[PDB]
Formats: structure tokens, C-alpha cells, sequence
């Protein structure tokens, strides 16, 4: 199959946050069926960034989700054509981060192109003041909609002092493939845990890891529901 | 302890939806430590309601959450004083459901008083057209805030035709107890599965059941985090 037990990925991210232009590139690898992946990222233009790199974290890889309980895999099924994802993240303090991402497969390497736009981040907020300390894990809720797959997520960002900064997002994943055999998943969840393993040069070099698993609620049901 | 292996509860809910006044009463039983509970509800004023009972479901019981390790029980620790919860649920189609709830313990029985207000529910929406078919399970994300415990949830309501209606809410849980020995939990999740077991008389009688468990993310961590 096109998606092997071990896969490499390359990324280019370009955009702006509060009008500040920047560009990042990255390369990594992972085990798509295990739901694990690692990415080494460099800020190639605009570094050192005047905002917390944490806001870019979720924009740097859907092919690396372990699918349990027979939940159809929207992403792995999309190759060789690939897919796109579009998202809007709203922070509790006004900041909004919108992304349009394209995922392709070239010569056996996954290729990502993310176009990002961050707006209205408060000048004295943790993001613009670089007082963030990584994300907590989260649970995404998904279901078919708008000719694709819709996902909703709520996340908490650790901040200096021991508090948290909340944000939520809605995503629409769209397949570039037109296949009679394509199997669409139904309502389900994806547990995520994105952790920063390393960083250097005022966040101009960052190493991120993510573990993701598609699953159903583990609680028993009185009606025989998933 | 004040909260026993088996507990009963009594509830009174009064308020309005889109200007329509109603009142409900209920009594239930559960096992607080197992995280299970059942409530038998009757609409005593305004029935049959012109809106889907489903929108009231989450307003009818935090004492019934299973706890294993690492997460102190904000709710069970609050007795005998009890606690309150305040919440705002926003539906993707404009409807907003706001609640102020009081939880007390009288003569060994849990007593709930919920004051609710639903506004702007679209006339032709699933709620006002009574085309809803129960909630999917969900995962609530919690952390300390505003002198209490903050909770965020995202829920999907099944609707006639096989689709879903999305909503999300933010809650603030406040303990009525002042105790220097009170242990505040840190960041965690609560998995919920609320199901309707029975109903009759155009929803003038409803039996709901809920299973809830406080937990950390299931996924392993690369950094030894919880």
C-alpha cells in the first residue's frame, strides 16, 4: 500500500501572525499505523518569531493516526491523491489562527503545505509575550459533514504561572480522491497528545512529537451504542 | 462519609425556552463512586413542551463521577456545604441555553435546583421542531479557574435524517465549602455518556442515565507527563 509502516514527511509553512510574516520548514518521520510521529522544524524567515511557537504546533499530520475498532481511515484512504484540511482556532482572549493545509504524496514522502493567518492576538497576552509552555492532550470529536469530515477540538495551553489559556477549533478535512470504494467513517473521536521534545535558538529550531488514536467512547452503554 | 455508596437525589428545574415557561421535577438514584446514576423526570408545568427535551438533559449531577487515581474529587469534597454550577451552552444554529444550578445535601438526599433559560433557538431548527434523537458521549476538559473549577465540553446531538447538531459549553463549578484542607484537582478530563432509557406522553416523562469518569488522557507520554 502507499502508506508504509514507516513514512517520512516534509513541510513548508508560510503566513503571518498579527501582520508579521514568517516561514518554517520541517522534516520528520513516524509510524502511520501506530499513530506516532516526530518532526524537526526550523524557522527560516522571520526568526526569532515575536510570538509563541506553540500557536503553530497543531498546524504541523493526519496520516499518522492509529485507527482502532475498524474506524475507517479518511486520510490513508485518500492516497495517492491526498487531502486538504482547513481550520479556524479561536483563543479565549481574541487571537484567531486560521489555516489551509494541503497534503500530498511524492516519491513516497508525505508533503505538507500550510498557509497560516493569525490575527488579533492581544499584545499583552501569553502568546505575544511568549509565556506559553506547551499543550495538554486533547480529544477531537469527528463526523461526516460538508462533503468531507468535520472535527471539533478544545485545547488548553500551559502558561507561565501555572495557569491555562483556552482555545477551540473546527476543522473540515476534504479528500482529493473520488473513489466508489472510499469508506467514510461515522461519529468518532481522536485522542491527541502533542509534546515538544526539544527547542533551540529562541524557538528557531523545534522538535515536536504527536500520538493520535481514533476510537470510540470506552464507557459502557445502556442502549448498546458505540 | 457523607456521600455513600448509594445515594438518591431530588431535582426541580424551572425556566423558559424561547419565552415559553415550564417546570420539571425529578428523583433519581445512583452509585457516586461507580460514576453511574438514573433520574426519572416529569414535566409538571408547560407540558407537552414545544421543544426537544434533549436540550435539558445536561442540566439534570456532578457528585456521581468515578475517580481512580491522581484527581481529587472537587464535588464529593464539597459536602456538607455543597456546590453550584453555572453554564452557557451555544448551539451551532444560534440557540443558547444558560443555567444556574444549586446542589445541596439534606437529610442524606442530594437536592438540585436548576434555573434555566433558552434563547434564540431557530424556529425551524431540530430543537424547536422536536427532531432530536439523543446525545453522543463526550469528553469534558477541566482545570482550576476563577476561584473554582472550569469545565469545557463539546457535544453532538443526533437529529432526524442521520446528521448531527453541534453545541459546546463552558461551566464554572463553585464549592460552597471553605476548607484549608480542600484539595483542588489539576488539569483533567471527564468522560460522559448520557442516555435516555425511556420516555412517554410526548416527553412529559423521561428516564435518563449517565456514566461519568474523571481521568487523564489514555495516550502514553514521551516526557513522563500525565
Amino acid at each position: 500500500s502507499l502508506i508504509k509502516e514507516n513514512m517520512r514527511m516534509m513541510v513548508v509553512m508560510e503566513g503571518s501572525v498579527n501582520g508579521y510574516q514568517f516561514k518554517c520548514t520541517g522534516e520528520g518521520d513516524g509510524n502511520p499505523y501506530m499513530g506516532t510521529q516526530t518532526m524537526r522544524i526550523k524557522v527560516v524567515e522571520g526568526g526569532p518569531l515575536p510570538f509563541a511557537f506553540d500557536i503553530l504546533a497543531t498546524s504541523f499530520s493526519k496520516t499518522f493516526i492509529k485507527h482502532t475498532k475498524g474506524i475507517p481511515d479518511f486520510f490513508k484512504q485518500s492516497f495517492p491523491e491526498g487531502f486538504t484540511w482547513e481550520r479556524v482556532t479561536r483563543y479565549e482572549d481574541g487571537g484567531v489562527f486560521t489555516v489551509m493545509q494541503d497534503t500530498s504524496l511524492e516519491d513516497g514522502c508525505l508533503v505538507y503545505h500550510a498557509k497560516v493567518t493569525g490575527v488579533n492576538f492581544p499584545s499583552n497576552g501569553a502568546v505575544m509575550q511568549k509565556k506559553t509552555k506547551g499543550w495538554e492532550p486533547s480529544t477531537e470529536m469527528l463526523y461526516p459533514a460538508d462533503g468531507g469530515l468535520r472535527g471539533y477540538c478544545q485545547m488548553a495551553l500551559n502558561v507561565d504561572g501555572g495557569g491555562y489559556l483556552f482555545c477551540s477549533f473546527e476543522t473540515t478535512y476534504r479528500s482529493k480522491k473520488t473513489d466508489e470504494n472510499f469508506k467514510m467513517p461515522g461519529f468518532h473521536f481522536v485522542d491527541h497528545r502533542l509534546e515538544r521534545l526539544e527547542e533551540s535558538d529562541k524557538e528557531m529550531f523545534v522538535v515536536q512529537h504527536e500520538h493520535a488514536v481514533a476510537k470510540f467512547c470506552d464507557l459502557p452503554s445502556k442502549l448498546g451504542r458505540l
